[PDB]
């Protein structure tokens, strides 16, 4: 691990983590990206050295660091033309933030177009010293970050614009495709005795993941940063940008048990391994698994509940926050919309354009798509699913918050007592006429992105931005010197060193 001050070197490289060798991109010369990791408060210093070469994936980058609220420091939180320009080849940006009041299971990984998906993403775990969770686990730490990826055999700008499924699933960065059912599998290890708190992180830029271990019952105690009240279950059913810990008693025979990730489309199931990493107990043969699956009990949203209370904003009735947002999802073949209006990159980030002067939603680019937010309020927002916005469930994210979630896709209920706080949601289906709601409370100036973490649909246009207390946006975030830089040296690159 890495952090909280580290230099993140990024290059291109050629790697076969199912078996199969492509160009990508990795990050202090592996994918995933390595674990980043701090104690609740810390400073960290990241330092993006960029190094790469290869056009077709995009020589610039910019980094997110997921679930952070980046309070004071919107410049920092990633994405291109929203928060930053881009970082060229050649030079080096400082990241430079706190995580006070965060701790919990979080990632990290580029914001710019669908760059993450070729290869610049990670986990970063930001540990608790008096975790409250803490007496019910034994071991924590890097042994026990458990990520899961999609991984495409062809780049991400050279495949279809809608990816029909992965080529394989990656657990700790390892797995196999169909063509290579014997590559090797992750192994995660357990001492019989022993209880193990499993950070769950999904990098996917797309699919969704029914989680399991054979005959090991999972009890959730975190969601997206967000600890939880214990909940046990067999499986966890994680979509694109959420994390989850778990934690596991090693208490059956020593041996090997399939662990499970099964997509939601792509190859699915488990023929030849494909899906699969193994936990191994110390002391077992080094052999695969010939375990079953027996659980029967899938997590709910429903039953995650914050360990602290955490009221929610608003009054208790539908559309009972200061604010009420509806989000209207349509598609044209090609671009998503949000209430008409489909997100392209405007050439001047959204923040800068606040620094310039831009001070309503209707002189910010792009035209349509931004939002201002009174501070100190309590917001609604709704994303009904539709049959009009192909790809559901759409897991959509907000940047600079956690929120409630009200209602839970696949649930017609509204909970206003103690409903989940996390930071990305399945918006459900409109086959089952869901309505997801979320509420949160403004108190962090700056313009978040909220958007669909299905980085395909993303870069289809499917975001909106939050421009919170625009007033004091520029009071509230301060920038360095080398963030007013970024965008002239970014505009003056030649558009084959974009
Ligand atoms: C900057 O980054 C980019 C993006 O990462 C790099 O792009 C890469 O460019 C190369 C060259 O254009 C592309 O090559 C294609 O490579 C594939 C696969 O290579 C081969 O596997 C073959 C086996 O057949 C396949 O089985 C695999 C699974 O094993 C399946 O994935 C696949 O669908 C086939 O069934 C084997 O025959 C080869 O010897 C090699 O191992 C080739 O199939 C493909 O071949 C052609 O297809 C094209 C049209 O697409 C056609 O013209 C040819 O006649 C033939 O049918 C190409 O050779 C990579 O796919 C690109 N990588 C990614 C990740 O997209 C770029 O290289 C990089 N720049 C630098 C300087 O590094
Ligand atoms: C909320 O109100 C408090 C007290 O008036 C003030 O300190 C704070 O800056 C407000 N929050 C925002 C985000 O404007
Ligand atoms: O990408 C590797 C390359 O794929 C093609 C084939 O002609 C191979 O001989 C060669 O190694
Ligand atoms: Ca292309
Ligand atoms: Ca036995
Ligand atoms: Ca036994
Ligand atoms: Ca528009
Ligand atoms: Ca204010
Ligand atoms: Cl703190
Ligand atoms: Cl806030
Ligand atoms: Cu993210
Ligand atoms: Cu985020
Ligand atoms: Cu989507
Ligand atoms: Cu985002």
């Amino acid at each position: 691990a890495v952090g909280p001050v580290a230099d993140l070197t990024v290059t291109n490289a050629n790697i076969v983590p199912d078996g199969f060798e492509r160009a990508a991109i990795v990050v202090n010369n592996v994918f995933p990206a390595p674990l980043i990791t701090g104690n609740m408060g810390d400073n960290f210093q990241l330092n993006l050295v960029n190094q790469m070469t290869n056009h077709t994936m995009l020589k610039t980058t910019s980094i997110h660091w997921h679930g952070f609220f980046q309070k004071g420091t919107n410049w920092a939180d990633g994405p291109a033309f929203i928060n930053q320009c881009p970082i060229a080849s050649g030079n080096s940006f400082l990241y430079d933030f706190q995580v006070p009041g965060q701790a919990g299971t979080f990632w990290y990984h580029s914001h710019l177009s669908t760059q993450y998906c070729d290869g610049l993403r990670g986990p970063f775990v930001v540990y608790d010293p008096n975790d409250p969770h803490a007496n019910l686990y034994d071991v924590d730490d890097e042994s026990t970050v458990i990520t899961l990826a999609d991984w495409y055999h062809v780049a991400a700008k050279l495949g279809p614009r809608f990816p029909k499924g992965a080529d394989s699933t990656l657990i700790n960065g390892l797995g196999r495709s169909t063509s290579t059912p014997t590559a090797d599998l992750a192994v995660i290890s357990v001492t019989k005795g022993k209880r193990y708190r499993f950070r769950l992180v999904s990098l996917s830029c797309d699919p969704n993941y029914t989680f399991s271990i054979d005959s090991h019952q999972l009890t959730v105690i975190e969601a997206d940063g967000v600890s939880t009240q214990p909940v046990t279950v067999d499986s966890i059913q994680i979509f694109a940008a959420q994390r989850y810990s778990f934690v596991l008693n090693a208490n059956q025979d020593v041996d090997n048990y399939w662990i499970r990730a099964n997509p939601n489309f792509g190859t699915t199931g488990f023929a030849d391994g494909v899906n699969s990493a193994i936990l191994r107990y110390d002391d077992a043969d080094p052999v695969e698994p010939v375990t079953n699956q027996t659980g029967t009990t899938l997590l709910l949203e429903t039953d995650l509940h914050p360990l602290t209370s955490m009221p929610v904003p608003g009054n208790p009735t539908q559309g009972g926050a200061d604010l009420n947002l509806n989000m209207a999802f349509n598609f044209d073949g090609t671009n998503f919309f949000i209430n008409g209006e489909s997100f392209t990159p405007p050439t001047v980030p959204v923040l800068l354009q606040i620094i310039s002067g831009a001070n309503t939603a209707q002189d910010l680019l792009p035209s349509g798509s931004v939002y201002s937010l009174p501070s100190n309020s309590s917001i609604e927002i709704t994303f009904p699913a539709t049959t009009a916005a192909p790809g559901a469930p759409h897991p959509f994210h907000l940047h600079g918050h956690v929120f409630a979630v009200v209602r839970s896709a696949g649930s017609t209920s509204y909970n206003y007592d103690d409903p989940v706080w996390r930071d990305v949601v399945s918006t459900g289906t409109p086959q089952a006429g869901d309505n997801v709601t979320i509420r949160f409370q403004t108190d962090n100036p700056g313009p978040w992105f909220l958007h669909c973490h299905i980085d395909f649909h993303l870069d289809a246009g499917f975001a909106v931005v939050m421009a919170e207390d625009i007033p004091n946006t520029v009071n509230a975030n301060p920038v360095p010197q080398a963030w007013s830089n970024l965008c002239p040296t970014y505009d003056a690159l030649e558009p084959s060193n974009e």
